[PDB]
RNA sequence: GGGCAGGUUCCCGAGGGCCAAAGGGGACGGUCUGUAAAACCGUUGGCGUAUGCCUUCGCUGGUUCGAAUCCAGCCCUGCCCA
């Protein structure tokens, strides 16, 4: 019903706005047109895009139609939200390349029945969008109000470069809720200003305001900034079990709860169970929920506790009954628990090493890790046993001159878990 | 178009030979640890293993035995001017 719709919608929003058009837009009993973009600058999507996904997830299970908006022209332009310097350029063809990967992933999260569902590259519209048009779009802001602008205001005041084409962005993010008549556009609070400048936009051109949702972001594994491809600070929706559960342990402590609210379902007074529990045990839970979840082809409507315990788990062992759940959650947990120990995990790939790659019969350590995808340069190979950070079957490397034989395969490893099975052919 | 300050590696930065370039950030490796934080010790162009070479100091040319350094023109940014 409209009033328990947006009960269920308001849990983890940082805010709706306005509310009460949301409410009005409920109430008018048809399937509402909910807009979410993505510029795909890089490929992959992560659990920083879930939170926001998630929500469109949610308004999809109420029976209304997510448009996922291809970012391929705003893309090329790039969005200035939140950023110290210009945005490097970018081609069609590059964003185009990059968007498979969006398109592919957000299946993981959409629902992608037609009616539900669209996709569109907004590169349809605003290819053909004309002088003449973009003249009109730019004269309903001023400067003032574009330097009023956080990002634009610091950079402004500190010297900083701004160009120009950086103005325009917002206005091509705004056509496109134009393009799609646009009752609800979703973002991250990074995206509030080309939210708001879309109701000025869609109010010129004659249409309803759409409703701006700004969701909470996701911090990334450094424990300050937003959890970004760029910044190298992800988990990505499509990466192997045994790694989203690893990093999902990485988690800095203080940003367990967002975690919970932002990725999970789970009640409030659930989460501080699990905190109570301790920091280790409540990581154990959310790296269980969501490595079984996106392990997945489409993650399940609701991450809740019914979820967990159909999983195999019980809510009650608060992350003892290790021996409990699924099969790809149990041995990536359990690879985990063994390279923990200080021990070699049981499945690690394996790297055929030409033999003509020899050297009197031997390679070189450090050409070795190279080859083997383990170290960037020999050099790197030095300084990383320099500090001890490499281990051939086991034992700490000292020798950076030691010349390895490769008659039966052995066991490279860099750092905390990185391994990689080495051996000849001919 | 015309002044002045600035352009250095992933970033910010210090700067006639011994400068692959101080220091700081970030990242990486290690100890402690819970594959957390914090603290602490290291590392931070490349090359089969280097008194050798190549890549990196905005560009191009010049000077000098030798240029990141000095010079000339030129591309770019900020502040000032028009
Ligand atoms: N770590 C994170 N936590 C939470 N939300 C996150 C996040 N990282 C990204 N997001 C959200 O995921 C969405 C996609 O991010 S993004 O590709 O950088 N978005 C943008 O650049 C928008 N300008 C894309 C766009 C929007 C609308 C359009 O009509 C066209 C394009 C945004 O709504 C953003 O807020």
């Amino acid at each position: 019903t409209p009033e328990e719709a947006l009960a269920l919608l308001k849990r983890g929003a940082e805010e709706i706005v306005p509310e009460e058009e949301l409410l009005a837009k409920l109430k008018e009993g048809r399937p509402l047109t909910v807009k979410l973009g993505a510029d795909p600058t890089r490929p992959d999507l992560h659990l920083g895009h879930a939170v926001v996904l998630r929500k469109m997830r949610q308004f999809q299970e109420l029976g209304h139609k997510v448009v996922l908006i291809i970012g391929d022209f705003t893309g090329m332009i790039g969005d200035p939200s939140g950023r110290s310097k210009t945005r490097p350029p970018l081609t069609l063809e590059e964003t185009r390349e990059n968007a498979k990967t969006y398109v592919a992933q957000a299946g993981k999260i959409l629902r992608q029945e037609p009616h539900l569902f669209e996709l569109r590259y907004n590169s349809e519209w605003l290819e053909g969008l004309t002088f003449k048009e973009v003249v009109r779009l730019t004269s309903l802001m001023t400067v003032a109000q574009m330097l009023e602008r956080e990002d634009f205001k610091k950079r402004y005041e500190a010297g900083i470069p701004i160009s120009l084409h950086e103005l325009l962005y917002p206005f091509a993010q705004a056509y496109d809720s134009v393009a799609i008549r646009a009752d609800v556009e979703m973002g991250g609070t990074d995206q509030r200003f080309n939210l708001l400048v879309g109701r000025e936009v869609q109010r010129a051109y004659g249409q309803s305001p759409q409703v701006c949702f700004l969701m909470p972001l996701l911090v990334g594994l450094d424990g300050r900034e937003k959890m970004s491809k760029s910044l190298d600070n992800y988990i990505g929706l499509t990466e192997p079990p045994e790694a989203m559960f690893k990093k999902l342990m990485r988690v800095p402590d203080p940003l367990l709860p967002s975690y919970f609210r932002l990725l999970t379902d789970l009640e409030e007074e659930e989460i501080e169970a699990l905190l109570k529990a301790g920091p280790v045990p409540a990581h154990r839970v959310l790296a269980r929920l969501l490595t079984a979840a996106y392990a997945l082809p489409q993650i399940p409507p609701r991450i809740d506790r019914a979820f967990y315990e159909s999983l195999g788990y019980a809510w009650e062992a608060f992350g003892r009954d290790k021996e409990a759940g699924p099969e790809e959650v149990r041995r990536a947990e359990a690879r985990y628990d063994e390279v923990a120990k200080g021990g070699i995990p049981e499945e690690i790939p394996e790297v055929t090493i030409p033999a003509s790659e020899l050297k009197e019969g031997r390679i070189w350590v450090a050409r070795l890790f190279t080859l083997a995808g383990l170290t960037p340069s020999n050099a790197e190979a030095r300084r990383l046993i320099q500090n001890r950070g490499l281990r051939l079957d086991g034992e700490v490397l000292t020798d950076p001159m030691l010349q390895v034989d490769l008659s039966r395969p052995r066991i490279l490893q860099r750092g905390k878990d990185r391994f990689v099975r080495v051996r000849l052919s001919d």
